[PDB]
Formats: structure tokens, C-alpha cells, sequence
């Protein structure tokens, strides 16, 4: 096990466990340091790290060492013996906490046993040289004051206290002659600067730290995890695997980009979590290859080591045995050491992926930051880690015996306040960027606030290189993952070979490279007249010396006047917030303005289903003005058009290399080595696919998802500022009253803050769900497709490459040259689907991905919508749309295809979508209005089939065509095999629900069937087992093509395509979402208009129509006349009959031109009688359930109701509408609904029943029934003359 020693600072120097050490960076000179051996091979020196630093650097200055850290300075730390001892006692306690769990102890055991190899690159293979600064360190044995006697010792780790910046912990390695033994397999003495007291702070971005903003928020770090984080670097250094490779360097070309040091992969592996994914699979293998090569050298030396010049007392065997166990080398019965790939692999993965900060945090139930790239905060000071009441060895701060175990409560700042203290900002130093405008107003922005955008250089181009395929060549996949359980349960992970004695010859060669550090300006002034996120956030703040502010929607006034604060919330909200009231009305105003704030913030849950967007945060652009000038115009519209790309502050330039070529080695007269070279090139191809996706993901995570992170944090801020301004105003107005008045004002500020911070939290969750959605969308639509392209390009090349190979060897393949001929076409056919869970295992990211893929709307690969007199694809896949001069377009998203040759639309689809899933899986939905047949052209109508939408590529694909009253869906697989399904509507109906009327079509295709849906209802099905591969992404031509009549035309709307099969459920919903409108519709399905002539139709009496009775002011109901000719193919009732009505507006007298009729509108229902315009009226004084309507010239009578309110009681789609008579707008007295009633007439001559145009109260209760009864006599539809219907 691991034994932790005990001692006090003042304990006597015994030259064994309490020595006088000569530190590695002292160069064999200077004074010694009282060092204590906390454990074998590990020393603690409770003194400030001063190597490379100037004495004055320890004081806070106008400079800083690291640009990405809030640096704390305090030169008095450890300046007394008691302070040094408290340090020792804390270190001892932290180590005990560490070994308190199997994982932590094994980490300690690996470190104690991971003794540096004796010597480095310089040392001859045959030797062991201990006289080098990275292997040996001296201790002064002799009496005080005289360095007369020295003793050498072996060591693995020396831990010092902090250097200038206390919260800047660092593991340092020993370089000698520009080389590091710790980076070449040898290993070497590792050093560290560490501070247990002043720990870092962080807060889960996509979450609320104690659901508080007006409260302290975020969590503070557990010093034991901080220590283990450094201990992991030590582990790496001790095993000589701390190699350097291609680093993640940040782009710094723009003022909004975050400046920082290059980040090595070793760092990201140490942190763990998702960061490893930022290291492409290419560089993962590189690093692996370097380390393995490093171990080959060591394993070779162990076979050649014969002596140790530096120390004749060294026992060569004991050391060969130790090293053999360290590097897990294997040994035969002779003593020949060699590398076992298995054992090496497991050791490598253990060290780079098992021991990570994330795994360790999860294991010790300690909470930590969610990513390497996450805004750093001011550190806090831990009161007393030595008091078992605040921090214990077993649980740290999360002591269950204080209900501090659950949810990491012990580390929650807003909860465990008696455990820490904030720090004097006067001792903190932060690198700032001073953004100045050419004038000059300037603002300070902490480098941590800017966007971290990885530079293109950060990524490897190893994909663009050629690869020799041989019967050997195999797949190379490195798992940036490890099973922490096995590691914890590993029997032979922890060596059981005795550790060599640490005493040895003194060091005489003190040669070593000592780093020199120095502060750099903490402020960098830049010039820009831009007003982006930083400026917009700034305009929402106000000075401490100011207490009277007012809100404004004017960003420019907010920046100018100190007493003005910018607000991205509504105009009404802003007025109410600036409103001053009487003390007696203050409470009420507080309730109101607060409630309003919540409403405004909650607009973050806005839906936009009609534009196929389930969630949109409308105020994001006004709040931050991030990306492409998002504060201007309507954000929602802008988002509908360009999507997530508009929110990005910068569009990266991706690295998507042309996959290098393949070199297949031929084996003449050889059936195996040849077939192998084939299979291996096939599987290698798959590795190129997986690897290319890794490169994409790594780039997404460090150039795109980081920007969206900043946006999320910007919104958290924006919202908080608003809450702070309203807070400031409420306090101000309240304090303007006298104490007497205040006593009678009932107000509770904790409450106000609660309601406010609550609304903030609801919006934060919306905003996060929204932004993550945008991030995943950008990955899938703007990145993955660009990779797929190249990967496909690669495939083809490799295709002819393998075919040309299976050919040159045709002979040696004999009766199979044709078998593995297809075996190649059948493999290079199905492409590898992108799956994020492969390139990472971060729970948060996987969830983002799964959520994205569960939302059907993301399966839209084409969505033609109108925008500025044109049609464009808004699916976000970039389809190029060509609309020619013959296509008629309007803002109701309707387009007309005529018989003219120039009436066509050309759509070039995106070839880079996993469309060809191999069995045809996709859907097409759209609305269409097909004109009525010309009665004299009935023969050709039922005979000529004409294509309307054609999508072919290599004689394969789909097509939509029309033959009279039938719409047909046709598929043609690669084998030319044709299949169809169709929907035909009846053309002998008195009243058709389809002829010349807008209706919704949806066609779904899966492996088995082809289904046609009409208005959500399934109408037709076709078994399509046969039909093989169908090339569905060819060019799409929208044009009438066939033997048509010059007058033939077709109107279309909302054409879109999904690369999946829509369910009846999805389709029903789409129908309802696209049927929705605030206005009513006419018979054909178009918007209802004012001042437009219409004949009336009654859904309850289809074959009836209204005629003004000759003798009386009543409207009689007569039977519609029918189709007169003799065709056996057609029958219908006349629609252009009865009175010609016209709907007139009631309110605002803005003449009688034309406009749209909306639900709940008040209107006059008039009609034309000869040269006059008459009106529909209701005699005010009837007492029966119903009565006949009064029709007469326009006039104002005291005895008649002349005002109607157009209604819509049906919740489901319908072109029917109802007409209500009320006592008057404001009233709630419902006179009745217009309909048709049957009366009995018995005169001196005639005796019969007759229906009249009436009004009935009876309808009032029928319209409430569910399902809505469409057959009620109160349902009407307006039929205007339409070129699409002639009779
Ligand atoms: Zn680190
Ligand atoms: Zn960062």
C-alpha cells in the first residue's frame, strides 16, 4: 500500500526523511531547502517557487503572466514557519484524501514506482548514467553552514509552493540540452508549484448554480482534485510519455478572438471529458506512434545495458527488473526483453485515458468544470482545510453529515459560505482587451470573454497522404476512452517489484535548462468601430456612482448617456419600467413590471412551426447583436433564411483534405496476399471515413461550438443585466417616498428577485436548448456534408483503383476475379453514417446529437419557400433554385406552372446527404390546386398524362405526373424497373372536395411500400419490394411536360422533401400547421377578401343556393342547376349562380378597395340587386328560435341588426366559416347564426315545404359540439369566379 509520512516543519534534519535538498534548478549552487519526504520518491518543499521569476514579480502589478487566468498575487503566503507547517499538514491531508480511494492510490503507486530511467538520450545505449540533473538530486548531509558533505538521492517528484500567481498550479519537467527525458520514454524528476488554499472557481453553463443570480453562484474546486490533476502530468512525465505533437493554437487575427498559449494534446487528455475529441484521430495515432517508438528505444537499451559508470554500487539486474515492470516489457526464458503489443496498449490507454481529471472527479464524487474551454473566474480562498468540519479526507467539502453530499452542495458557493472567502480584486490581475473607437470611447473586455476560435493549423493533414495497402496492413483505431472499473480492479497494473534504494552518488553535473518567465501587459488596446456582443452587453450596464437610470430601446443613447440603459425587451415593457406612480399604486406597479419581465424573458420559448422551426429565441439578436448584424431587422425572419450561420461571430475555414491515394502491392501468383490486399484496402477505406469525421468533430468543438458557448454565456449576462436594471429602478422609485409612505407600501425585495431570477432561469434553459440546436445543425448541415463530398470523391477513385487491380491480377484470381469484382462495388456502395458517440462519450454532447436526430424537421432536405419575389431552399442544405420567367409567384407561397416552355423551376440538389440509404427512404409533401376539366376537352383530360415534377439521374429516380383527375407517383430503380401509386378523385360528384381546390399531398417511401396521403388521410398504397436502388438526388424539374392543352396550368405551394418516411402522425400535424391562418378562406381555399364578389355555398345544403325572392325581401333557397351536356365521364352542380355577394368592412373608413378578412372581424354582408348594392339584415324583435333574414337596400334602421361577425368554430382545417349576429360588438348577446330553415306553406292553391335564408339561435349550441359537425346549415363558403373552374 501507500504510506503517508508524518512530520512538522520544525522537526530536525535527519538526512533521510527530512533533508536539506539542493533543487534541480539551483544549478548546484545557491542555498538548500528544507524538504520533507511525504512518501517514497516524493518530496514536499513548503516554500515559494522562485526559479525563473524575479522577486518583484511576486507583487501585483500592471502585468500578468498568463493571459487566460484571473491571477492572484500575495507575497506573504508561506513567509513564516507556522505558515510552512500549515502547508505540510495540508499536503499530508490532501495525499491521505487521495489514497482514500483505490483509483487515487493506484495513481500514487504508479508515480512512486515510475522511477526515471537512469540516463537520457545522450547516455550510450550500453550505459546507466545517474549523474544527470533529471535522475539525481543532492542533499546536504554535513553540518549547518558548510556544504562540505553531500549525498545523492533518486527522486520522482518534488512539490513546491506557488510561484508569483497562487492559483496558477503547474507541473514542470527537466530539460537538458534542449531535450526532455520526460518526453522520450526515460522520464525524469518532476517538479510542481502548488497551492491548496486558493482554489479556482467555475459554473455549469447549461445549468443554474443553486438557481441563483442575485445570489453567489458557481462552485469552487476541491484542492485534492487539483492536486491529482497535476499528479497526472507527473505520471505522464515519469513514464516519458509527455510527448509534444501538433497543438491546438487559437486564431488571433480578429479583435474578438481569444488570445492564448498553444494547447498540447497531453493537456486535453489529462482534463478528459470532451477535450480529447478536439484532438483529431490523426494526431491521436501520431502521439501513440511517438510514445511506442520511445518505448522501443528503452526496451532496446535494457537489452544492451551492462554497466553504470556514475555509480559502481548500482545493481544492474535490480534495475533491469524494475524497468521491465515499469514499461510492462516481456521477457523470454533467456532474458530477452521485447514489447508485447497487448500489455503496451493497455498501459498506454491507462495513462492517457484512464487517469483523467474527469474520471477522477466522477469517482471521488467531486464536481469540476465542464470543459477545458470554459470561462475562468476569480479564485476564492479556502478558510481551513484542516478543520474536519469543513473538509474531510473521506468526502472533501461534500460531507453527508451536513447534507452537503447531494448535488455537490459542499462546493456550491451560494451554499457553503463558511468554507471560503472572496478575494480583494486589488490583488487580482486580469488580461484585458481595450476596445477603442476612432474618436474616443473605450471599453474593457476580459480576454476570457472573447471567442476562442481554433486556427486551421491546429489540425493534422495526415489524411491527404498516400497509404500502401498490403496483405498485412490493418486498421488503426485509438480509443480516446477507457473502462475506469477494470483499471481500479486491475491485478497487475500496480508493480510488485521492490523499489531501489534512493541513496546513490552525488550529482556533479548540474547542467540544466532553467525557464525564464516574465509578465506582459495586462491590457492590450485595439481599435474598431464595431458594435458587437461586447459593446451591446456593455450598453446594458451602468456606473456604481449612479442610482437613477431609465431604460431605452436605443442602443446609441444607452452608450451615450450614463443614466440610460439598453433593453432588448418590448417597447411596452420599457415604458412601464420607466413609469412613475403614486405610493398607493407602487405595489401594483411592482407586481406588474415584474410580471412583465417574466413574460418578456419567456418569449424565449417562441415556436415557428409554419417555417419548420420548432424553437426560436426572438430577442437574441437585439440583446447581443452577435454574428452578422443580428440586431437589425427581424431576427426570426433572418434566422429562417440563413439559420445558425448568422449567429456565428466568425465562419471558420475548415480543413477537409483530399484523402490521399492508395498503393496496392501486387503478389504475382498468389491467391491470398492478393485477396487480402483487397479486403484490407476496403477496411482501410472505412478508417479513412471514421477518421475524416473525427477531424470534423474536432474542428466543430473548437471553432464552432465554442462560439455558441460564448453566445449562451452572453445571454446569461444580458438577461442578468436587465434584471439588475429593473432592480435598480424599483429601489430608486421606492426610496423616493418618505418613511411614512414606505411603511404603508407592501413590498418584498427577496421576492422580486426570486420572480426575476426565476424567469431568467426558464429563459436560460430555452436559450441553451436553442443554441445547442444551432450548433448541432451547423455540424450536420454546414460541416459533415463538406466532408462527405471528399469522402465520396475518394471512394470513386479507390473504386477504379481496386477494379484496375482485380484486373491486372485477373489471372491469379481466376474464377473469382468477378466475385470480388462486385464484392468491391457492394462495399464502396454503403457509406458510413456519421455518429457522434463514436468520436466522444460526453453525455451532454451525445444528448445534443440525439435530440437533433429525434426532431423530424431536421430530416428536411429541401424546402422551397418564397422570399423577395423568388423561391429558395430554406432546408439549410444549399440547394440551388432556378426560377424561370414563366413561373408566377406570390407572397402566399403559391406558384403557378403554365403550358409555356419557360414555366419551369430547376432545383440542383445537394449530392452530399446520406440520401441513398439503399432501399429508398424518403418523403415529399406539398399543396396543389388542379383546375377543372374544360367540358369540351374531357376526352384529352382523361387521356393525356403529363409530368409536372421530374427528378431523374442516370435513368433512375422519381416523378410526379397528372392524367386528368389522377395524380401519379412513379419510381424507376437503377434496373429500370418501374412502379407507381396514384390518387384519383371522382369527377361525377355534385360537389367535389378536390377539383380546383387547394389540397395537401404527401408521399412516403420505405423499403416495402409507397403511400399517398391526401389532407392527412391515407388514400393509396403500393407494394414496392422489387424496386431496387432509386437515385433520388438528381436534378428536380418543375414543369408541365406532355400533350397538354395550351390552357393547362397547376398551382403549387410548400414543396418540401424529407429523407425519411413521415408517419401518419407527422403528416396530420404538417397538414394542420400548413392549413393554419388568421384569415378565413374562400371555396377554393385562398384567403377570403373584402370587396370581392362571391356566390354562396352551404355545407349543410350542397345543392342549394340563395336567390332574392321576387315579391318579398327574403332569400329563397333553390336547387343548383347541373351539368347539361351528355358526357358519361362528368357531372357537377353549377357554382356560379344565386346572388352575387360582397363582404364589406365595418370599422376604419379607409375606402372600399380590397383587403383580407380575418376571424372575429365585423362586417356587412351585402349583395348586388340590379345596379344597387343591398344588405343582409335581421329584424331585432323576434321571439322564436329562428326567423327569415331581411334583404333590402342599404340603410340604417332602428329595428334591424346590420352588423355581422365572421367566425370559425371548427378547430380542424376547413374552408367553411360561420356568420354571427350579435346585439353589438361589445355585447355578449348572441342574436344567432345565419343558416337555412325549412318552413311549411299551405296556401289556397299550393301546399308544400320551402327552405329560406335564415338566422337561428339553435346553431349557437351545435357549433360547440365535438367533433365539429361540418354538416351544420350554418357553415358557409364563398365562391368567386376562378379561371380554374368553368361551367
Ligand atoms: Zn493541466
Ligand atoms: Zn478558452
Amino acid at each position: 500500500p501507500v504510506t503517508i509520512n508524518n512530520f512538522n516543519y520544525n522537526d530536525p534534519i535527519d538526512n533521510n526523511n527530512i533533508i536539506m535538498m539542493e533543487p534541480p534548478f539551483a544549478r548546484g549552487t545557491g542555498r538548500y531547502y528544507k524538504a520533507f519526504k511525504i512518501t517514497d520518491r516524493i518530496w514536499i518543499i513548503p516554500e515559494r517557487y522562485t526559479f525563473g521569476y524575479k522577486p518583484e514579480d511576486f507583487n501585483k502589478s500592471s502585468g500578468i503572466f498568463n493571459r487566460d487566468v484571473c491571477e492572484y498575487y500575495d507575497p506573504d503566503y508561506l513567509n513564516t514557519n507556522d505558515k510552512k507547517n500549515i502547508f505540510l499538514q495540508t499536503m499530508i491531508k490532501l495525499f491521505n484524501r487521495i489514497k482514500s480511494k483505490p483509483l487515487g492510490e493506484k495513481l500514487l503507486e504508479m508515480i512512486i514506482n515510475g522511477i526515471p530511467y537512469l540516463g537520457d538520450r545522450r547516455v550510450p545505449l550500453e550505459e546507466f548514467n545517474t549523474n544527470i540533473a533529471s535522475v539525481t538530486v543532492n542533499k546536504l548531509i554535513s553540518n549547518p553552514g558548510e556544504v562540505e558533505r553531500k549525498k545523492g538521492i533518486f527522486a520522482n517528484l518534488i512539490i513546491f509552493g506557488p510561484g508569483p500567481v497562487l492559483n496558477e498550479n503547474e507541473t514542470i519537467d527537466i530539460g537538458i540540452q534542449n531535450h526532455f527525458a520526460s518526453r522520450e520514454g526515460f522520464g525524469g524528476i518532476m517538479q510542481m508549484k502548488f497551492c491548496p488554499e486558493y482554489v479556482s472557481v467555475f459554473n455549469n453553463v447549461q445549468e443554474n448554480k443553486g438557481a441563483s443570480i442575485f445570489n453567489r453562484r458557481g462552485y469552487f474546486s476541491d484542492p485534492a482534485l487539483i492536486l491529482m490533476h497535476e499528479l497526472i502530468h507527473v505520471l505522464h512525465g515519469l513514464y516519458g510519455i509527455k510527448v509534444d505533437d501538433l497543438p491546438i493554437v487559437p486564431n488571433e487575427k480578429k479583435f474578438f478572438m481569444q488570445s492564448t498559449d498553444a494547447i498540447q494534446a497531453e493537456e486535453l487528455y489529462t482534463f478528459g471529458g470532451q477535450d480529447p475529441s478536439i484532438i483529431t484521430p490523426s494526431t491521436d495515432k501520431s502521439i501513440y506512434d511517438k510514445v511506442l517508438q520511445n518505448f522501443r528505444g528503452i526496451v532496446d537499451r535494457l537489452n544492451k545495458v551492462l554497466v553504470c559508470i556514475s555509480d559502481p554500487n548500482i545493481n544492474i539486474n535490480i534495475y533491469k527488473n524494475k524497468f521491465k515492470d515499469k514499461y510492462k516489457f516481456v521477457e523470454d526464458s533467456e532474458g530477452k526483453y521485447s514489447i508485447d503489443v497487448e500489455s503496451f496498449d493497455k498501459l498506454y490507454k491507462s495513462l492517457m485515458f484512464g487517469f483523467t481529471e474527469t474520471n477522477i472527479a466522477e469517482n471521488y464524487k467531486i464536481k469540476t468544470r465542464a470543459s477545458y474551454f470554459s470561462d475562468s473566474l476569480p479564485p476564492v480562498k479556502i478558510k481551513n482545510l484542516l478543520d474536519n468540519e469543513i473538509y474531510t479526507i473521506e468526502e472533501g467539502f461534500n460531507i453527508s453529515d451536513k447534507d452537503m453530499e447531494k448535488e455537490y452542495r459542499g462546493q456550491n458557493k451560494a451554499i457553503n459560505k463558511q468554507a471560503y472567502e472572496e478575494i480583494s480584486k486589488e490583488h487580482l490581475a486580469v488580461y484585458k482587451i481595450q476596445m477603442c473607437k476612432s474618436v474616443g470611447i473605450c471599453i474593457d473586455v476580459d480576454n476570457e470573454d472573447l471567442f476562442f476560435i481554433a486556427d486551421k493549423n491546429s489540425f493534422s493533414d495526415d489524411l491527404s497522404k498516400n497509404e500502401r495497402i498490403e496483405y498485412n496492413t490493418q486498421s488503426n483505431y485509438i480509443e480516446n476512452d477507457f473502462p475506469i472499473n477494470e483499471l481500479i480492479l486491475d491485478t497487475d497494473l500496480i508493480s510488485k517489484i521492490e523499489l531501489p534504494s534512493e541513496n546513490t552518488e552525488s550529482l556533479t553535473d548540474f547542467n540544466v535548462d532553467v525557464p525564464v518567465y516574465e509578465k506582459q501587459p495586462a491590457i492590450k488596446k485595439i481599435f474598431t468601430d464595431e458594435n458587437t456582443i461586447f459593446q451591446y452587453l456593455y450598453s446594458q450596464t451602468f456606473p456604481l456612482d449612479i442610482r437613477d437610470i431609465s431604460l431605452t430601446s436605443s442602443f446609441d443613447d444607452a452608450l451615450l448617456f450614463s443614466n440610460k440603459v439598453y433593453s432588448f425587451f418590448s417597447m411596452d415593457y420599457i415604458k412601464t419600467a420607466n413609469k412613475v406612480v403614486e405610493a398607493g399604486l407602487f405595489a401594483g406597479w411592482v407586481k406588474q413590471i415584474v410580471n412583465d419581465f417574466v413574460i418578456e424573458a419567456n418569449k424565449s420559448n417562441t415556436m415557428d412551426k409554419i417555417a419548420d422551426i420548432s424553437l426560436i429565441v426572438p430577442y437574441i439578436g437585439l440583446a447581443l447583436n452577435v454574428g452578422n448584424e443580428t440586431a437589425k431587422g427581424n431576427f426570426e425572419n433572418a434566422f429562417e433564411i440563413a439559420g445558425a450561420s448568422i449567429l456565428l461571430e466568425f465562419i471558420p475555414e475548415l480543413l477537409i483534405p483530399v484523402v490521399g491515394a492508395f498503393l496496392l502491392e501486387s503478389y504475382i501468383d498468389n491467391k491470398n496476399k492478393i485477396i487480402k490486399t483487397i479486403d484490407n484496402a476496403l477496411t482501410k477505406r472505412n478508417e479513412k471515413w471514421s477518421d475524416m469525421y473525427g477531424l470534423i468533430v474536432a474542428q466543430w468543438l473548437s471553432t464552432v461550438n465554442t462560439q455558441f458557448y460564448t453566445i449562451k454565456e452572453g445571454m446569461y449576462k444580458a438577461l442578468n443585466y436587465q434584471a439588475q436594471a429593473l432592480e435598480e429602478i424599483i429601489k430608486y422609485r421606492y426610496n423616493i417616498y418618505s418613511e411614512k409612505e414606505k411603511s404603508n407600501i407592501n413590498i418584498d425585495f427577496n421576492d422580486i428577485n426570486s420572480k426575476l431570477n426565476e424567469g431568467i432561469n426558464q429563459a436560460i434553459d430555452n436559450i441553451n436548448n436553442f443554441i445547442n440546436g444551432c450548433s448541432v445543425s451547423y455540424l450536420m448541415k454546414k460541416m459533415i456534408p463538406l466532408a462527405v463530398e471528399k469522402l465520396l470523391d475518394f471512394d470513386n477513385t479507390l473504386k477504379k483503383n481496386l477494379l484496375n487491380y482485380i484486373d491486372e491480377n485477373k489471372l491469379y484470381l481466376i474464377g473469382s476475379a468477378e466475385y470480388e469484382k462486385s464484392k468491391v462495388n457492394k462495399y464502396l456502395k454503403t457509406i458510413m453514417p456519421f455518429d457522434l458517440s463514436i468520436y466522444t462519450n460526453d453525455t451532454i454532447l451525445i444528448e445534443m446529437f440525439n435530440k437533433y436526430n429525434s426532431e423530424i424537421l431536421n430530416n428536411i432536405i429541401l424546402n422551397l419557400r418564397y422570399k423577395d419575389n423568388n423561391l429558395i431552399d430554406l432546408s439549410g442544405y444549399g440547394a440551388k433554385v432556378e426560377v424561370y420567367d414563366g413561373v408566377e409567384l406570390n407572397d402566399k407561397n403559391q406558384f403557378k406552372l403554365t403550358s409555356s416552355a419557360n414555366s419551369k423551376i430547376r432545383v440542383t440538389q445537394n449530392q452530399n446527404i446520406i440520401f441513398n440509404s439503399v432501399f429508398l427512404d424518403f418523403s415529399v409533401s406539398f399543396w396543389i390546386r388542379i383546375p377543372k376539366y374544360k367540358n369540351d376537352g374531357i376526352q384529352n383530360y382523361i387521356h393525356n398524362e403529363y409530368t409536372i415534377i421530374n427528378c431523374m439521374k442516370n435513368n433512375s429516380g422519381w416523378k410526379i405526373s397528372i392524367r386528368g383527375n389522377r395524380i401519379i407517383w412513379t419510381l424507376i430503380d437503377i434496373n429500370g424497373k418501374t412502379k407507381s401509386v396514384f390518387f384519383e378523385y371522382n369527377i361525377r360528384e355534385d360537389i367535389s372536395e378536390y377539383i380546383n381546390r387547394w389540397f395537401f399531398v404527401t408521399i412516403t417511401n420505405n423499403l416495402n411500400n409507397a403511400k399517398i396521403y391526401i389532407n392527412g388521410k391515407l388514400e393509396s398504397n403500393t407494394d414496392i419490394k422489387d424496386i431496387r436502388e432509386v437515385i433520388a438526388n438528381g436534378e428536380i424539374i418543375f414543369k408541365l411536360d406532355g400533350d397538354i392543352d395550351r390552357t393547362q396550368f397547376i398551382w403549387m405551394k410548400y414543396f418540401s422533401i424529407f429523407n425519411t418516411e413521415l408517419s401518419q402522425s407527422n403528416i396530420e400535424e404538417r397538414y394542420k400547421i400548413q392549413s393554419y391562418s388568421e384569415y378565413l378562406k374562400d371555396f377554393w381555399g385562398n384567403p377570403l377578401m373584402y370587396n370581392k364578389e362571391y356566390y354562396m355555398f352551404n355545407a349543410g345544403n350542397k345543392n342549394s343556393y340563395i336567390k332574392l325572392k321576387k315579391d318579398s325581401p327574403v332569400g329563397e333557397i333553390l336547387t343548383r342547376s347541373k351539368y347539361n351536356q351528355n358526357s358519361k365521364y362528368i357531372n357537377y352542380r353549377d357554382l356560379y349562380i344565386g346572388e352575387k355577394f360582397i363582404i364589406r368592412r365595418k370599422s376604419n373608413s379607409q375606402s372600399i378597395n380590397d383587403d383580407i378578412v380575418r376571424k372575429e372581424d365585423y362586417i356587412y354582408l351585402d349583395f348586388f340587386n340590379l345596379n344597387q348594392e343591398w344588405r343582409v339584415y335581421t329584424y331585432k324583435y323576434f321571439k322564436k328560435e329562428e326567423e327569415k333574414l331581411f334583404l333590402a337596400p342599404i340603410s340604417d334602421s332602428d329595428e334591424f341588426y346590420n352588423t355581422i361577425q365572421i367566425k370559425e368554430y371548427d378547430e380542424q382545417p376547413t374552408y367553411s366559416c360561420q356568420l354571427l349576429f350579435k346585439k353589438d360588438e361589445e355585447s355578449t348577446d348572441e342574436i344567432g347564426l345565419i343558416g337555412i330553415h325549412r318552413f311549411y306553406e299551405s296556401g289556397i292553391v299550393f301546399e308544400e315545404y320551402k327552405d329560406y335564408f335564415c338566422i337561428s339561435k339553435w346553431y349557437l349550441k351545435e357549433v360547440k359540439r365535438k367533433p365539429y359537425n361540418l354538416k351544420l346549415g350554418c357553415n358557409w363558403q364563398f365562391i368567386p369566379k376562378d379561371e380554374g373552374w368553368t361551367e
